[PDB]
């Protein structure tokens, strides 16, 4: 089979390029402005994903600059990057077999819901990844099931796709047309330009709700439809809430408990209500979300995956990761963990 | 079977309540905030559609107020309206069997595309409905295949769903979150608040392109994706063009030759029409009346034009003074010689 050899620069560390050979290339994904392939590294045999995007040589690639700064167990790792050819930038990433999207779809069209233990594991790891990037001022801006990679057997989740990510800086305006439909925060729908990283939290909340319901909680082909669905659940925004973020129906909130199926864990519902809040500043921070009681089972000395394996890394927090509220380490790192 | 009798107010004319009895009610449509039923009138056995929406006791219904002013052969007719019960407003409309959406989906999954003669008829009638509402300053704001009703046998198209419509007043700001995904004008994606009725033209262009392609021309789950698809076709917006849409870090891509965008043997005139509809600069897009006069529709003006099934085409030239008001002279092109024959 065709063997390709390039001189690629390690994602992290010093700019010291090395020769890398790979083979067995096959498209495994796309995107409006991208193509992803899977390939096997010739020496290690490890599988990698290679994201190829047209790059304007005259400028710096933001996705690349952001990924080079990230080192977290819940964020897909950038192994190397290299150019090829119009010039293309190629991001060689760790290969991850699944997405929360594909997995959720399996349960949905099987008429079942993902067991709660997995909802806990996946959401907890997503919030860890968010606490980490937010600590650098980086907002992902495209949190959705398709960007959440999963390894089925280890239950490890890895946030991926930083093509919409950006460091948010007070006073600077940001485009409001980022983020996928169903997962957009209300302020985004209203065209806000001074939004914060809390838009990622709203999205995380939509993912949680969706994993619990078996379908998107705020569907809709237009912004107006999405606003209506949001309003049918949260109730009409008070004027003050709208300001924080109007020809809309005056509707009373729908009992969060009646939104979900009966049997849905109370803690899960409570978490949702603290994520999907109109007022951006009232939503939990990702670190606070990790500490929520819904995740207490993950901190149980005896929890194990359904396949019998131990849970993946969950407590290896760093100072960087806890910076938004250090005292939470008392909750986040159980007595038995190290 | 159950018979429902209600007292309803006429759509237009004197407010003289009518008593209406209908049966065989069944759901035929939905909306995040609505439900449409089909019903059979007891007297004539005619079918009608009834759009039921919750009504703010505290406001007047804009969709209703707008529909009461419309009288056009390419706009679904509001027959009566009445309240029922929380209070609901019920709009009784003429029943139309199909949508451009369903028709297009059938051809698309059958690996076909509808005869261009239908593309001409549907688009022409859509542009007539737009020239008419725009002449009143009314912008639909939700032009998409599902809101284009069709009668398969007569080939008559009727614009429906004025739940997003609004009279655009210069100097006034408007929400940018209206309009379905694939059909949103770029200025809407950029969050413009001072957009005009030309956003309906962009949408009409997306419908045309989609009818020609067999699928949406600018798909995408996020605004960014849509902008990329738009850019892959139109090319990167110039500095000035960005200022026209109003309210940018996208790769510089050159325009894709429109001809290369559509299947082989797509009519040149169709492609040309698209290019004049899907323009970045809002003011550069054709007006709907100008669109009706485009050469792509010349065949509809031919005296011997017939529907494939052999019938005559629907009325196409009964233009009113209101319809032509945006540019009266165009009538020299819009009303063909044979249609001016007194006989
Ligand atoms: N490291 C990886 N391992 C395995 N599959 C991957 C990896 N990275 C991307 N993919 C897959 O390819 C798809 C598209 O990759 P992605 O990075 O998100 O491209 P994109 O163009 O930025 N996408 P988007 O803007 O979300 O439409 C993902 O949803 C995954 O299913
Ligand atoms: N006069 C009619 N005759 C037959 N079917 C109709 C009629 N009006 C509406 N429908 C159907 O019902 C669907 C929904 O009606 P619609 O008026 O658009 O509700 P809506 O809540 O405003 N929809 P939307 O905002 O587009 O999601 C339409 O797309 C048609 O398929
Ligand atoms: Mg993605
Ligand atoms: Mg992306
Ligand atoms: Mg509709
Ligand atoms: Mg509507």
């Amino acid at each position: 089979s065709k063997v390709t050899t390039v001189v690629a620069t390690p994602g992290q560390g010093p700019d010291r390029p090395q020769e890398v050979s790979y083979t067995d290339t096959k498209v495994i994904g796309n995107g409006s402005f991208g193509v992803v392939y899977q390939a096997k590294l010739c020496d290690s045999g490890e599988l990698v994903a290679i994201k190829k995007v047209l790059q304007d040589k005259r400028f710096k690639n933001r996705e690349l600059q952001i990924m080079r700064k990230l080192d977290h167990c819940n964020i897909v790792r950038l192994r190397y990057f290299f150019y090829s050819s119009e010039v293309y930038l190629n991001l060689v990433l760790d290969y991850v077999p699944e997405t929360v999207y594909r997995v959720a779809r399996h349960y949905s069209r099987a008429k079942q819901t993902l067991p709660v233990i997995y909802v806990k594991l996946y959401m907890y790891q997503l919030f860890r990844s968010l606490a980490y990037i937010h600590s650098f001022g980086i907002c992902h801006r495209d949190i959705k099931p398709q960007n959440l990679l999963l390894d089925p057997d280890t239950a490890v989740l890895k946030l991926c796709d930083f093509g919409s990510a950006k460091q948010l800086v007070r006073g600077e305006p940001n485009v409001s047309y980022i983020c996928s439909r169903y997962y957009r925060a209300p302020e985004l729908i209203f065209g806000a330009t001074d939004y914060t990283s809390s838009i990622d939290v709203w999205s995380a909340g939509c993912v949680l709700a969706e994993l619990l319901l078996g379908q998107p909680i705020f569907p809709g082909d237009s912004g107006v439809d999405q606003l209506v669905e949001i309003i049918k659940v949260l109730g009409t925004p008070t004027r003050e809430q709208i300001r924080e973020m109007f020809k809309f129906p005056q509707i009373k909130a729908h009992p969060w408990t009646k939104v979900f199926r009966p049997r849905t864990p109370p803690e899960a519902i409570a978490l949702c209500s603290r994520l999907l809040e109109y007022t951006p500043t009232a939503r939990l921070t990702p670190l606070e979300a990790c500490a929520h009681s819904f995740f207490d089972e993950l901190r149980d000395p005896n929890v194990k995956l359904p396949n019998g394996r131990d849970t993946p890394a969950l407590f290896n927090f760093t100072t960087q990761e806890l910076s938004s509220n250090p005292p939470l380490a008392t909750i986040l790192i159980p007595p038995h963990a190290r």
